[PDB]
């Protein structure tokens, strides 16, 4: 069974259509989760929770009446609310206020890891006029998760190649393809149009999740090297605040460049696509992105154990490799 | 909008989640629109109403109550139950009993051109082992409704080439890709699952075309060369049976011949197609489709004016060429 979304509309105002796409899906009564930072833009009458209150407190009968959620905001409030949702049993509503990452339109609930699939929400309402005026560094770090698909189709294929993993040709070249036409508007263009075919790009990524039914078109050992930055956070009490696409545009410059050394037909890839983060001021370095060279290389060592799903990494890379490798990225 | 499916279903005894899926859709009184060879496997105690007898008189309140729409059957049943649905602003359920176009997924109404948009249907239950039983020739019909993506997605470059019309280089190369590997399947295979893989790509095509907004990925000058044909069939009350996408097929075996003449690149494209239509028993020549040569030449000058849609017939093929085209190709 494949779950995918109703409704999905990118345009100016869209925030606007919440309304008419919840008499479309016959609803009444949502429940709205969102953050501080973007109350403001939660102009209606629904009931309204921030993520920190739900968050601390999971377990209810609490929310009874509603009907729906109605994720209004950044990554968190979108991933409270798909969480929610569908420990209520009842659909999700996925109204982001950025383009920063792909759970937007995706059915994966990445709350705590390890992350699990659920639903992809019902309907997509993406106000780009919004989304245009979202904090820049959101919009770069954006960049940072739509790159990580050529790795996590290139780690998907080599799955397939050596563990016999199940595969799919057409969800592959579809998530590939949405990066690959990304990285050249941004390296072809003046970026006018950046917010909107990264929104576009964002949420056909959780489209091929979906089709899918798997993160693999979306997800492989860059996410798992920024996962493995998570823990070390938590584990070092760092205080850093990147954000998980910026973590996952770095790691794919690296998982990106181990490909390359073994295919010769990807040359020069590593370099487009650091360039493409360049070109949007997605971070690129260790030093920009807050961490210190040693946690760069602690997290690469221990990413393939992040979760069992076989990529470049294969069996785990050395301290020696890992350290060689993310000063010949120019990552340190 | 983008307005696609929200289930999707593809299994042995699929047909017995109807009830399950309209559960979890919060409908309860759905209209059943069917066919007399396939009213067998209406299974249940819902309204039922052929679509012959709703097709002459059209035009109502008759339907007032329906929450929504089953169309369980083959391509005219489900056609029907779609324009049925949108007529009556209701969702639509899609049932195929076969895999014989890409009708079963898609935006698109057929029941006379021009044919028109309306939404995805909001599910799709797919019951294999149903579509295995199917008669064969249908399922052969399905592989010719497939391959011409090919065309249709190479029509689409061109249009977007040389008359800048709106293009999708995702979902093109999604549409495409579709089709290359149900070939490679085809031709690979000792063709076990072949029924399974094509329902896949029908409805993978389907979506193709809800995410594009258009018919673009799935529908070009081998589509127009089958609507001509049908025209023809009508105007000279010819009785022959020819089914929708065995049409398609031998279009696409022309069609992709003239792409192949101004891309040397391609050249081979038409045969590799002819040869996975071949495998599967689709036809390939216009005496096993049923027609005098005379019929594939007319259908070839008209196809170019069936409707405004720029391809590589540009502004239309001669009668002379249009036979050299057939005769090349080995269609005549
Ligand atoms: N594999 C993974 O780990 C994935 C995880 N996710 C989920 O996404 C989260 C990351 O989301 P991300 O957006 O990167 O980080 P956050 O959700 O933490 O967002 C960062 C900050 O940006 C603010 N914000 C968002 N939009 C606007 C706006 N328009 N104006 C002003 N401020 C705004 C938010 O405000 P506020 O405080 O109001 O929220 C938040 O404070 C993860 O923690 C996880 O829950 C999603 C996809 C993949
Ligand atoms: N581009 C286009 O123009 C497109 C058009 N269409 C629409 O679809 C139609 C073509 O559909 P297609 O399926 O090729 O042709 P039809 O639906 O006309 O015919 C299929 C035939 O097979 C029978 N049948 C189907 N499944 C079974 C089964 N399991 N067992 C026994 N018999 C079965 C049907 O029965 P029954 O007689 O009971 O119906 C029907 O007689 C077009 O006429 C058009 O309306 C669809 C997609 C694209
Ligand atoms: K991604
Ligand atoms: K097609
Ligand atoms: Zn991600
Ligand atoms: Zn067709």
């Amino acid at each position: 069974i494949i779950v995918t979304p109703r409704y999905t509309i990118i345009e100016d105002g869209a925030i606007n259509k919440i309304e008419e796409i919840l008499k479309k899906l016959n609803l009444k009564n949502p429940l709205v989760i969102t953050g501080k930072n973007t109350k403001k833009y939660c102009r209606f009458f629904y009931d309204i929770v921030y993520y920190d209150e739900i968050l601390n407190n999971l377990e209810l009968k609490k929310y009874t009446a509603y009907d729906c959620v109605i994720g209004i905001g950044g990554g968190r409030s979108i991933d409270t609310g798909k969480y929610l949702a569908y420990k209520l049993g009842i659909p999700f509503i996925s109204v982001p206020t950025t383009a920063s990452n792909d759970g937007i339109a995706s059915p994966i609930v990445s709350i705590r890891q390890p992350s699990f699939m659920v639903d992809a929400p019902i309907a997509i309402i993406a106000d780009t006029e919004i989304i245009k005026k979202s904090p820049r560094r959101l919009l770069s770090a954006g960049m940072g998760d739509i790159v990580s698909n050529i790795t996590a189709v290139l780690d998907w294929k080599l799955a397939y190649k050596e563990k016999g993993e199940k595969y799919s040709e057409s969800s592959a070249i579809f998530s590939k393809t949405i990066a690959k036409e990304l990285i050249s508007y941004v390296l072809n263009s003046d970026l006018s149009e950046y917010h909107n075919k990264l929104v576009k790009a964002l949420v056909g990524s959780g489209i091929a999740i979906a089709i899918a039914n798997s993160s693999r078109p979306a997800s492989g050992s860059e996410h798992l090297f920024s996962h493995a930055l998570d823990k070390l956070k938590e584990e070092y009490n760092l205080n850093i605040n990147s954000l998980h696409g910026e973590q996952c545009g770095i790691g794919t410059i690296m998982m990106s460049y181990l490909h390359e050394k073994e295919n010769k037909k990807l040359s020069g890839l590593h370099e487009k696509i650091k360039m493409s983060l360049k070109k949007v001021d997605a971070p690129t370095t260790a030093k920009e992105l807050g961490f210190d060279e040693d946690i760069i290389i602690e997290a690469l060592t221990m990413a393939h154990k992040i979760r069992n799903r076989w990529t470049i990494l294969r069996d785990g890379l050395s301290r020696e490799e890992a350290r060689k490798l993310a000063e010949e990225t120019g990552v340190i």
